[PDB]
């Protein structure tokens, strides 16, 4: 048990604090990053967490908390918690804003694929169509945490499946709050982002390393969920 | 623990999700693949799950549920499915319809070898009937897994022999009834495809990498089953 | 982590069935075979289990349910069985059916050597009587896993102890009752070789790679558990 | 397996016998030192705890129970002290009874940088800020045993985060009353180094290998959490 | 999980037989040897368990429970037993009958120190004084491993503690009455071979590779557990 025994204790035992990692968007636009911080008393409820910032030097950034979930990496009452990025009005590169006043019943079933790379070389490992056996899953224990991680979280996921090219999958959301289909892709990005970090791979959400709308009736810009669903919302009824 | 202390948690916590794997028999050779998705609450009658498909050009081709029993590698309340493949007519390769629509009481204790090797080198891992000891049995562990999952799933399984020719192995298919021998011998035969692939371990089922009768009216080899076990039916029907 | 995870499934919670591991004596009489195939109800009376059989020439030999007892390796109900092999009249390899008609209440000890050498040079792995530190003892948790397997199972083991050989050792079979202490003395034996086959190590028992006797009063040449107690018992107890 | 099976035993079942380990302050630089010390009943009232010594040569030095916190490596009932060096008159080296002469509600934080680097190497193993994946983390199980420890002992530590440079870390020391708070950095500061031990990594605190403050009236060269809290405490809350 | 899955099974579900390894004492006075018997009750009376033997050759020599321990790399109801060698006129060797004669309230406490090195090359692994962290403790694993089963066998061991030279330590048992207490120091002993042999290194107690005296009425040239005591306490109490 060489840093393996610990990573994995009781919370009750003794004390009752618990942390709540606050994640957001940064970089270019596909890095989302997070830092930790405890609190007092588990609550999930989003309007009772106190506000946070950091410094965009590293430029006051302010983060509010918007989705509370559960926790893959650690369990009981650990939580992950959404935030958005706000420059000292929201910063340009937050593009939630106008898909949050947009949308204040259109569920999306956005459709993502991520592939498999063995960090060490950063390339992928080693009839493909959800192939089995040798030569075919590489890394299908990774699917699986990463499947039963967003399971357990409270991500709204709705299957995975294998295609031809080596290595690459694809998971499904399904039936998602429009606005939530923002927060709970991201999330469904972040943990998975995590979990290879475990092994010497890594996800590239990236082409070379669908959008479904179910409303409940009707009554009336490159590779981001929220500009996708805020684009395609407008135009069809909600 | 590398990537090891996901894939084992639980559901009956955080959701009520029960992950069903969708199976179904693929091209030529006997390659049966699938692929995972997701539902909503613990049924295992097969006359609830929705009719589903997928893609064969990778062309539609849709699945329906008949077969739903336990999980090995996932446990809990998890389910895998066997589906065939139907055309909205039955494909040439499924060869299903016409022993569902013969035996729609016949029980088949059809014996089948499983040969495994090395997955690197395509070669065994090391008065030699259920040899015991150095150089006679080249991974039992494995066998042993296969053995329990195969009575924890819900196949009716009986018995397992070795072998002589280092490699060799076989196991016995049960009391299944009629048609049911269509499937306690194909999601049986799928359970092992997965367990050798956990290892540096390629089950070759190739002959160079039995038929039984036992009714109530008394009346009285993998690879090919459907055909098998029906025409040897049609000879002494009911 | 990898492959040992299963192997060690729960037997109650799916399925209550029963296995069966059928174990009969090879041809030189120092190879001990078996093969496995379950059953319907765990019950432990030799008398209620099934006639089986299996084939000679890899010639057809039957083999009776003779003497129950649990498993180590797999544990919860499972089961091992003891078993003769009969010609279809005893076979002449099988040395029991003189025993059997002898013994048909002495309490016998019969003393076991074996030497542990490594797999691809045959020599010991690593004063030396019930020696310790370094350059003393060598594998003695295959020692603790056989002493205490020994004492699970139903073999009423009693003692072992190290001696100045290198990588040699010695197991008690305690007092029992007749002929069941010949028998119970081949499981014994039996268990010693899966628990090395763990570990890639050799056991030779052979010399160069004592018996007890104890009754009430009058009942109311090479390495052989049953020749030679008839032997001993021909000219005092029968 | 090796030596993990112990190190895990229980106790309340066999003795009653609570340990203790006798935190005190190296020398010239910041080598937080202990031995081990058994005890009779299991306390957490520090008036009770036997005051204990040592040899300063490897000089007496007398040392007195003041922290009594639990223990990460031993958890159950075993318990960490923490205690100041005494001449047979405070030590020089202590500079702890200015602090607590000063002291006799101000909360503090203060801010800890540490930088990881391999054993026989001394570089560091393996956009950065609170950066994910490859390339950004390494060696974050080391850090989350480290903050869960540091919860479950309790050090009401507060928070962490990533940096810019490769290989280095902040927690935030969280707020507590008087000159405890100083304590509890220097007691969590000895967590890590015992973590660290268990990778085979350097932590280096060396600039080249903040304080905050709020009172009862508001609310909740060396590094020293001592003088510098003192200082700041001159100041203010005199 | 080779190898190691067994060794750790349960006792009283099974059967109610217990294990007891006899201890004696080798004849250059410095090994403590030992071998593995069978039990029917649990008992924990030194009167009422059988006495033993053995072969002095490897000459018989008579054996004695004396001192009766719980086991730590068995658990359950399984014992250790401390005997003495007694020709059939204790053995010059034994050493306990002086003692024993002597002291039929002293409280005695001893020191012991011992030194680790590499199994092979005969170095050690790897300001020491108590040290922490890297270049300063090796193994502790095994330090902690040996005090906590040291706890949880019956040794009412006191504390242990690092030193200046490289690789070695000091443990102290000092709660200890009358002869037993010399009696404790040797099972303790005992107990620390066995976890080395679990780690591949060589434990050496000999100087280049203290005693402690409290009565009931208080104040009113080997290393020897028992001839030290004897002539300490001649002079003073007996």
């Amino acid at each position: 048990s060489l840093l393996s025994d610990l990573c994995n204790l009781n919370l009750s035992e003794s004390t009752e604090k618990i942390i709540a990692e606050y994640i957001w968007i940064g970089g270019s636009g596909m890095d989302l990053r997070s830092k930790a911080r405890t609190l007092n008393a588990p609550v999930s409820d989003p309007s009772k967490l106190p506000q946070w910032n950091y410094d965009g030097s590293s430029s006051e950034v302010i983060l509010y908390p918007q989705a509370i979930y559960k926790d893959p990496f650690r369990r009981g009452n650990n939580i992950l918690v959404m935030c958005d990025a706000y420059t000292p009005e929201p910063i340009p590169t937050n593009k939630r804003f106008d898909a949050a006043k947009i949308f204040s019943e259109p569920w999306y079933g956005i459709e993502q694929e991520y592939t498999l790379l063995q960090k060490e070389v950063k390339w992928p490992i080693g009839p493909y169509y959800c192939g089995i056996g040798a030569d075919k899953a590489f890394g299908r224990d990774i699917v699986d945490a990463h499947y039963k991680a967003c399971l357990y979280a409270g991500i709204n996921i709705s299957g995975i499946n294998g295609e031809v090219m080596p290595g690459q999958w694809e998971f499904q959301v399904g039936p998602s709050v429009g606005i939530s289909s923002g927060d709970q892709l991201w999330m469904a990005r972040y943990i998975l982002e995590r979990i290879t970090e475990i092994a010497g791979v890594v996800v590239s959400f990236d082409p070379k390393p669908h959008t479904n709308y179910s409303t409940k009736s009707m009554r009336s810009s490159n590779m981001d969920p929220y500009i996708v669903t805020s684009m395609i919302a407008n135009t069809t009824i909600l």
